[PDB]
RNA sequence: CCC
């Protein structure tokens, strides 16, 4: 008796999502045995059939948790099932989490319903066990669907410290990206490729004004938060200044000047909010070493270069350890999920009840305050 | 020779409902092992206040099947899931979709998606073992939630002739009821007995003027219709002319002879309509010879009569051997999808993809139209 | 609010 397996079902986003995990050791790292993500936009491109979320999770989660049964070579296998419950579109939701109980029910074997952000918070200690990082640390989450910054105190503790209002980063970056004409996959991945290349070049007295909300720094509501919509405003607006209408006849030399400013001011928002916040509560983090940077735009360079410059030097004498996972698994995805149910399984030894119904607004903070715990055995 | 069983599903109603079926012999009729029905209602007054059906089913499924696998002794012995696919809610749908996709991923089992009518149809052939009634029959639908008349020429082919144009008799005779003083599960079974209990002792003077949906002259649908949401009304005008709630405090003698007459005018209607489409349509009912009555009011006495008395008119296209089967079968309940499944799995050897999704508004005709099917080997 |  030792080795279990974990059949997992991420389905919050636009992609459904599902992977299976041997955990083969409580002393190492899981190994992946199938790992499957099949999107609304890859049925799209080559497609051109527009498809609604809920639809599409409920219309790709039995096919994929087959194929993925088969690749693994688990179908009589597997021992937990983890599903994310919360937060999202509670269609989309219940496609995955109906699901995932057809396969408790059928199995009868446990389900963990998790909650899809701790999904992105524990993803970085999959590679080590949970070794590292170990708490406390804190986590900006950084996807076109997220942008967060999370203390992380136990596995079954966890404050949101500044959170954003409108949309998140990587949407208004997207955003700002597709009204200078990028269409890729991911817009502004593509956008900083192009401010890459051709650095010492691009129009230095192109000197557009952005915003970054400093009114924190001034106007102090109740909760810390990001905030993105005004950028793509504020973008159109200094066009409409020096050439809108030049959308498409300017030089791939200006063009690539607009890209790094856009960039730069929405950079400066999220390292003035994280400054604002480690700045007014040191005592929070005068017990934690590490900070974690996942989600989607985590991979940004220009991003990383400034977490590592203009913060892990101001808490004096707590430099930083940043770590960056790979944005294989960045993205949502179901592996995080399932990580994430080997944490709350061995550590809190709790599963969910068969009853548990989705959960649309799930504060971090009530991750154990919900319905659907139960213990497991002992 | 080999048996095989069936886990069947039924969530498009409010009432959550899962089944166990002994498909022992195939020139037998087959048994149930497990018949549950969670009711949306023992799960909001008893709780707290009014619940969403979807939340109902998403709440219920699970609970509820791992009962009826554990009572029904059969965990590992289920060969087929039915599961309804439409009409309905598709939330509601989808709860007991996604699940049964669930059970059909993990015992890698054949889904089949099933029409909720076509259960109600078929299900008078379960006991026989699809002998009796033989194609073609007609059957007649008197739910809470059907009023419907339809020919049945082949397990893939049925026509509806004549369809509820609003409510359904049930809902009608239940709001008739609850005015003239009833309340209860099914509150119009008992106004059955109080005029039963005491057929005779009527104030026989007491006509009243309820009327037959009027449009047998001012209406354009290519199609027969029924309505009954003006008797509802009817009753209340009348009731006006000769004293609002005396009702309450009336006779054994008035009380009865009121709801006799609502509970006539209705079934007037019914046997009028039934007797336009008889009529208009002689040929398509050549080799008829049975004529099914089922739902919830098909367990009521006038009408059984009624039936069988005002349609042997005169015995022309042909003379009717009427079968009313039980209430436990006619009110909503997983057993007769199941049944479905069977019928579809035998003879039309046809199974469902597992990306089959709800469908809101499935035409009876359109059954095999649709997305999803898929031959074993016919 | 809600499939
Ligand atoms: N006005 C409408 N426009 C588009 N779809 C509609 C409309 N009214 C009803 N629908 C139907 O309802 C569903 C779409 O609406 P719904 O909000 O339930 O889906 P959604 O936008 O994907 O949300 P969620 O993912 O939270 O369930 C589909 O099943 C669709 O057929
Ligand atoms: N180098 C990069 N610069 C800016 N955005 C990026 C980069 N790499 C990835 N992204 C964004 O990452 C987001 C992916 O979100 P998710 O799939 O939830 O991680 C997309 O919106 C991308 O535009
Ligand atoms: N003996 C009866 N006479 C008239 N109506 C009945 C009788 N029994 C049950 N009903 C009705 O059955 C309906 C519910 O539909 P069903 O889904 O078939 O149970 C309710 O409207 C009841 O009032
Ligand atoms: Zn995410
Ligand atoms: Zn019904």
């Amino acid at each position: 008796r030792k080795g279990y397996k974990v059949l997992a079902i991420e389905t919050s986003c636009d992609d459904t999502c599902v992977s299976v995990l041997d955990r083969f050791s409580k002393s190492a790292a899981p190994n992946v045995l199938a790992n499957l993500k099949d999107t609304l936009d890859s049925i799209d491109e080559g497609g051109i059939i527009p498809t609604k979320a809920h639809i599409h999770h409920q219309a790709r989660i039995g096919p994929l948790t087959e194929r993925a049964l088969i690749e693994s070579n688990a179908r009589e296998g597997i021992d937990l099932i983890c599903v994310t419950r919360g937060p999202g579109m509670p269609g989309s939701l219940s496609g995955g989490l109906d699901f995932a109980k057809g396969l408790a029910v059928a199995w009868n074997k446990p389900l963990i319903g998790v909650h899809h952000m701790l999904g992105h918070l524990l993803i970085p200690r999959m590679g080590t066990n949970g070794k590292v990082p170990q708490f406390p640390f804190v986590s900006l989450l950084v996807s076109g669907g997220h942008t967060t910054f999370v203390l992380s105190r136990a596995i079954d503790d966890h404050e949101i410290l500044c959170d954003t209002i409108d949309i998140a980063v990587g949407d208004s970056l997207d955003k700002c990206g597709r009204e200078l004409g990028f269409k890729g996959t991911m817009i502004a991945r593509e956008m900083e490729k192009f401010i890459n290349q051709d650095i010492n070049d691009q129009d230095f007295a192109l000197k557009l004004e952005m915003p970054s909300p400093l009114k924190n720094s001034a106007s102090k509501r109740n909760m810390l938060s990001f905030s993105f919509s005004a950028f793509i405003t504020a973008l159109r607006t200094n066009l409409t200044k020096l050439g809108k209408t030049e959308i498409q006849e300017l030089p791939e030399r200006e063009i690539r000047s607009i890209a790094y400013q856009v960039q730069e001011s929405v950079f400066d928002h999220i390292i003035n909010k994280l400054k604002h916040v480690l700045k007014s509560q040191p005592e929070k983090f005068k017990n934690v070493r590490e900070f974690v940077c996942s989600g989607g735009v985590s991979s940004n360079q220009r991003l990383r270069t400034k977490l590592e410059t203009e913060l892990g030097t101001l808490n004096s004498t707590s430099f930083f350890n940043f770590y960056y996972p790979p944005m294989d698994l960045c993205s949502d995805n179901s592996i995080m999920i399932g990580w994430a149910g080997i944490e709350i399984w061995e550590s809190l030894r709790l599963v969910s009840d068969l009853d548990i119904c989705p959960i649309r607004q799930w504060p971090l903070n009530d991750l154990l305050s919900v319905d659907g715990w139960r213990t497991d055995q002992l």
